[PDB]
DNA sequence: GACCGTGACCGAGACTAATGTCTCGGTCATTTTTTTGACCGAA
DNA sequence: TTCGGTCAAAAAAATGACCGAGACATTAGTCTCGGTCACGGTC
DNA sequence: GACCGTGACCGAGACTAATGTCTCGGTCATTTTTTTGACCGAA
DNA sequence: TTCGGTCAAAAAAATGACCGAGACATTAGTCTCGGTCACGGTC
């Protein structure tokens, strides 16, 4: 056969590369979904034929967010050995942080609105389920003793603690310049991950 | 006259303190909020002089009880207190902080009083500096990294700010808020600062 | 709390707080208006605009005293214990004994020569209301068998014996330094004065 | 002729002790006291030198017959009875009490007469002598609780006190005057303070 | 639509070659090409029709790869390196060159369409003078042997041709038919032509 | 000397050599026996005698062949100088192009048919004494360092490449009407044959 | 006691008349494959 | 005044398929191969 | 050799006529002390 | 929507201040204190 399965995945990763060059800042409540549609590589019309004003696989584009996160649960590396997973995980999680804010125009309008539901209430469902599979892991951390015997839930919300964090301090009006111009930051992002919720004798 | 305005303004203090750790919302104007003590619309002036600039007056009381607990006199064993007696007094009553934002977005006019708002953003400064001095001293310590620390200052800070949204923003903690054991682990964090490697 | 309310009370109380630890330096003619005046913070036209003369000053505190007295009858329920009861009675009557022996000199000063007949008046009123709650005290003391069972006038009139005796205990020249702030025979009169009229079967 | 002058004596001081609780102290001098003697003017000083000596020997008189009260004869030396005699005698004759209260004021403590003055104060501190060796004989036993001999004495002290100042009340005295059963009561609780069981 | 079209004529001639490469001209046609491309045979035809439309389409596209490869980009160029490119280009794939002649001894007879024949002499005398133009470049700067440069030319062409032949001669085939160290020998005996004996 | 014996040789000589000639006209398949025998005019009888057919053909061709390589080998000079023989082997591998076309002829209809590969193996073995031979005059002149440390089969197959371009590309319809009328050409074929392979100090 | 080189005759790989079968898909037709622009609602 | 999420479709995109030309491969009369008995010369 | 108890006389702490000086601020007046509700603009 | 930041003020709030009553404290004639020479009785 021919690489028609390679030509719809081709779809999803040209497409992979022409919502990441739309939403470097845009979103939805700062792009109009249809115009979305207008504003891409293939017209707007292939985006209604291939998708619905994105949505056929920019549904399946955010589910790619949440697959870069459930392929790194089943880490292509053949170690997914350790903290190495929630590591990555972090560094997958704190880039071009309009991340949270792409997710926050997502918020405004189609997330707890559910104006995709076939977006976000299934998105909802199965992150959670993820979710869980990641505190599954955390669970084998809670059996590796190199994080606490604690609830998971606990070193999960310290997590989102500290990432939203990460995420809103690129958004300080003048108490992030300091950091801005500073990517020992990133030596910090290793010591955040290595070291947060973590075993210390 | 003196003892008279002496109890007057700690009754002031405590009563702007209490009532802006919880009470508060969609708000018309101080009519509503310093009639939460049952006063009037003068008797806001005999007060406070604001029909609504106590919708930063809460902010700046807020500030000014942060200028009393920027204490550079604590006994010994430099804790970093400073940094997380504030994150304490930000995130405990976490409903504080729900209120100032609640509060905020009610009532928020972009740019408020600009003369308070720069001496408020000057002594902010010069309080993160003598939270970064107490940093010094933990650097005296050799017990935190040195860095610019302005570094630990926004870290830290972000691990609080993060703390609000997580409590506010509906997620997960909201979810198994039920359980304060996440409060307690805040509170661990609170208790184990800086422990040595063992 | 609202305005008037504020000066009103303020000044009247602040008022009253003054001139109690004037008297119980000197006395009463000893002490007076302008003392107390100046002694507040504030000056006689507070008191002169609120009380002019010292009898309303006096009948305003013995009235206050009253009421004193009267929250300490307000045994509220329970069976009204009445060992605590006399108790704090006898405690309430005793300390601060120049306090007792100042409206005791009070009564021959302005009372026996009576300045003011309608706060006067209204004083011999509500003595007699309290002299019947004191009455009722003592009533139900001897219905619980207690108490000696004689007419209740007879321990309301002991009672007021031992305490006008033991303000002067502690008001004599000779045990006044021994026992003027000895707790431990303060306390051993107020037992001696709430282990009284018992039963001796 | 010894009993001749005694007689006279005790003829003065007693009518003395009248007129003085009749009238007064200070406006009776020695007018009243020969007006009512009579016996003669200088014949009166024969005996006595005024007011004032006439006043500390009743006092005088009357520490004798405390001091013949004093005692502790029998065997079986039961204490109520010593005890009850001295509270009727502190108690008795509320008269007395107010008439030596005025005279000590007048003459002892200004101590025109100071030789009788000083004897007073032997024999008040004689009879606390007595008195707290009676309290310890009761104590021997286990006849008391464990408490100082000076806290019965004080207490004591206030009960008699509240005896003489209710039955001398502006009012309650005209309703307490033919209450000799209120007396019993008195006395019956007098006997039972600060007893510990058995 | 378009890039859809470029899809179908790319798949199109991978396949074809492939195909070729292994089997000659007149085994492969258009239906195991069809097979392996997999979106059909119309795709072939619809496109391309006969046999030779593929065999001119494929030689043009080798010989603009060998203008690009042939860069007026550097002044200064590096005409050895660039000769050695040139070789390699040529001779890599040996059985690619091989069925490149056979179908250049194939359709020189035939010549299905001889109007892109034309094109293609034209053109590659384009190529050839520019290539003429570099071959003067290389003999001013004293590398070549100082001779009309067509000379230069039909010595590469033969010099290509002929390990082509050796690269499936019966004997030394097997010998060289990955030799990279005898390619890059060949290169150097190519490149390193014309040069002074010193 | 031998009067009989030279002319039999000579006798087979000129007629398969009148054979050459005809096979360079004509070719050797549509050309039988009594063909060459007519062509060269004498007893056909006579003709019969050399070997027995179109093998006489393929035969004697091959031996002529080989007395080519013969002549080859060696020849005679102090230390028997290589560039002479060098340059020399070089023409006439690059010589008479036809010649070798009819040869490749030959070899063709000997292997294809089964009527003397014989010969084709003696082709070859004189092919590995010639290399050989060669490798050892090679060795002979880099005794004081004449060409590079790469294998001696390199260079074979490099004139082997040279040969085979010259003849191809003075055999190609296209460029063939240029070169005919160049010998300047051959010149300059022969300054790349002995240029290439060499040392560089 | 031996042998070179040509005048007298006739039968078969191929050539030249007479025949016969391929090459893949070409020019067709079929289904078919990513490929606009409107066409509607939310905040 | 900020955007949020939907259907029919070309031009040829993906499966075949009668009927196509001019060219190998034999095979009879011969081409032109493929042969000799018999007749001339020398130690 | 000694001494108890009362008829004959006259001079002074206080009482009773005659006078004289306090108590603090009371009823006044002064300045005065936290104490509404409108009265305007921002975003 | 959705709030953001300003002045005159009572009722008496804070300083005095003539003119207030009925009560200690002496002091002359005496109250009534304060005294005796001189005259009666016993070992």
């Amino acid at each position: 056969e021919p690489r028609k399965v390679r030509e719809f995945r081709r779809r999803e990763q040209e497409i992979l590369d022409t919502a990441l060059k739309l939403f470097l800042e845009q979103g939805e409540d700062s792009v109009t979904v249809e115009m979305i549609a207008d504003a891409v590589g293939i017209g707007k019309g292939t985006i209604y034929k291939h998708f619905k004003s994105k949505a056929e696989i920019y549904l399946r584009l955010m589910l790619d967010y949440e697959r870069d996160l459930a392929a790194l649960f089943h880490s292509e590396d053949v170690a997914r050995d350790k903290e190495a997973l929630s590591r990555a995980y972090f560094e997958f999680r704190m880039r071009d942080p309009q991340r949270y804010r792409l997710f926050d125009r997502l918020e405004e309008k189609v997330v707890k609105t559910s104006q995709v539901p076939e977006m976000v209430e299934e998105l909802h469902k199965i992150r959670a389920s993820n979710f869980e599979r990641l505190t599954q892991l955390i669970k084998e951390r809670i059996a590796d003793g190199k994080l606490e015997n604690v609830p998971p839930y606990f070193h999960y919300c310290a997590a989102w603690a500290l990432v939203h964090g990460a995420v809103a301090l690129y958004h300080s009006p003048f108490w992030r310049e300091v950091l801005e111009d500073q990517e020992g930051f990133f030596h910090f992002l290793m010591d955040i991950g290595v070291r947060m919720g973590n075993k210390r004798k």
